[PDB]
């Protein structure tokens, strides 16, 4: 009652924080048996995110013998697209020396054609439904794949979900989608596909834990913390996460306080440490209009939709990330 | 006639290629005795450029016992600043795990106060005038510091320069300065301070070797090459340079063919291997006007100003970069 790992699927969209989330889950096999990953063409170009997922999988398998697992490119399409500039980060990671260790590249090239054949939405449905135990789905991209599963299979899928831990939305704080067509009240993961997020977030048959901006604002990614990885540069996982975070520490300056946060990574951290945040049940009325408020997740004007994460512990997050990135 | 290392100062502005340049020079003590570095607040924020210069110097000193050396922040200011977004690269590098190894960070905090007192321009003049050998000055940022020295000390300075190997200009090809007020004909290093450039490039008392876009267009930083560093991830210098390049391989897509190149690195490569390119003597009419063609370096309607690098060897560049990055 403590020695059995949770079965987990990571449903991501391939930016730096998604892969830090992936590394936190995969680096902790005592707690997490990662049985598959989905990548969506949202905050990455899916082929890049796909390759990076495969090569992280292969490196961890090489170093600490975590299992290999199916990886599937979702064919979900945007309602509203991410800024193209942000979506290149998976290509940069694909080219990094830590993701081009020769043994890792060889194994991934052997495994790629089989994973190529998967459709990511069907894979999420198949992995959950074929799992012996209930599965925790960690969603760090849009909710498009979860919605597709719910629509297609209803309770035959949702009854096999333990919980869905989700990075998305903004409840009692401002959004982070700043465009001439928007009011700034929406968060990006929701904005990408609002109807998907409405279908999932208020589906009565799943437990949704929601790491909204309310909580993710507590963990800015800053230089003074990032420099910490230097002391443990001999570990591949510190090189990876250290580099991933270092690639982002200027964004707060460049965008005038609109920081890069460890959004996805904190979300995944909850799976690893359930006491890192307290939960608050909330009813949500997800805005699916095509006005300026598109994508907003305001409290409904009302039975709870989601358990909203509150007051996350910066210190626990820090200790998990640094301990995890010393694993190998 | 080959066993005596050249005496070199790197006069740079702190971007990823400036540092790959610094690395090619410092990793090859048999060929190059690096006696100083100047950093200008142009394609970086100077405090970041300064720190990264120091920590690279400290890392190489620890690993292969290359000498320490003075480093100074120039007080040169922009006529036309680099795009702000580009300038943050040295902040990202400052935060990288390979540039935060405890021993190197500790040595650099010990040396920083003494280097902080230096004035970049004054340091450049002092080092050249006090050298026993004539000094090859590698310039990979704007020409502001060379122009200051030539102006203040005349022959006192210029007679102590072997040659100035400069990244700048575009002679028979287009520029890379793409702004609402410019015609695309000028190159960034010249455009940052055109009068300084005009003062050095046609200075009758200095040999200038110019790596303009004509040559540098041969060495785009491309994923298929960058992925090679993975095979060398055990060497610190391949982690640095592989990461520096992998941070930039997306730019060719992002700016629709306007690629990231190994501009400054090829410039330094010439100092290491003079047969990497051939030289053509060319008189230049550097444009200092405030219109569309500000910063252009056209052929003049004259005695040679510079010796322009031509048809650089892509293969020799590759072999030198990959050999140098296995040094430690
Ligand atoms: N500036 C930025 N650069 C790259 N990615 C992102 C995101 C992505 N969307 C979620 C948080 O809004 C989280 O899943 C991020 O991966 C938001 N802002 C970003
Ligand atoms: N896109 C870009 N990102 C970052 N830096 C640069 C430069 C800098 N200017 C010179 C080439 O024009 C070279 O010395 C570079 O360091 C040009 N384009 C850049
Ligand atoms: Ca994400
Ligand atoms: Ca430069
Ligand atoms: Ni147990
Ligand atoms: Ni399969
Ligand atoms: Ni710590
Ligand atoms: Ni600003
Ligand atoms: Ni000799
Ligand atoms: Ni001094
Ligand atoms: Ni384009």
């Amino acid at each position: 009652g403590s020695h059995m790992a949770k079965t987990v699927i990571l449903d991501h969209d391939g930016n730096k924080d998604d892969f830090v989330a992936m590394i936190l889950l995969l680096s902790n096999p005592k707690k997490v048996n990662l049985i598959g990953c989905i990548c969506t063409d949202a905050d990455c170009f899916v082929e890049n995110g796909f390759d990076v997922t495969g090569k992280i999988m292969c490196a961890m398998h090489r170093l600490i013998k975590t299992p290999l697992f199916p990886i599937g490119k979702s064919t979900a399409t945007a309602v509203n697209a991410f800024p193209t500039e942000w979506r290149f980060s998976a290509k940069n990671l694909d080219d990094m020396p830590f993701l081009n260790i020769v043994e890792d590249v060889a194994l991934w090239e052997k495994l790629k054609p089989e994973n190529e054949a998967h459709n990511g939405q069907q894979l999420l449905a198949d992995l959950v439904m074929k799992s012996k135990e209930k599965v925790t789905v960690c969603v760090t991209g849009p909710l498009s794949n979860m919605a597709w599963c719910i629509e297609k299979y209803g309770e035959a899928f949702t009854s096999k979900v333990e919980e869905c831990v989700i990075m998305g939305g903004a409840v009692d704080v401002g959004g982070n989608v700043f465009l001439p067509t928007t009011d700034g009240s929406a968060e990006w993961n929701i904005y990408w596909d609002p109807p998907a997020a409405k279908k999932v977030l208020c589906c009565p048959n799943i437990r949704c834990v929601l790491f909204s901006l309310d909580a993710t604002n507590t963990v800015p990614v800053r230089s003074v913390d990032v420099k910490g990885f230097g002391a443990q540069n001999q570990y591949l996982l510190s090189q990876m996460v250290g580099t991933m975070w270092a690639m982002s520490t200027h964004e707060e300056i460049l965008r005038d306080g609109d920081a890069y946060y460890a959004w996805d990574a904190l979300t995944a951290a909850y799976i690893l440490e359930p006491t890192i945040a307290t939960l608050e049940p909330v009813a949500l009325d997800v805005d699916v209009s095509k006005g300026k408020s598109e994508g907003r997740t305001p409290r409904a004007s009302g039975k709870p939709c989601v358990h909203v994460a509150r007051n996350p512990s910066k210190q626990m997050f820090h200790d998990l990330v640094f301990a995890s990135t010393r694993v190998c």
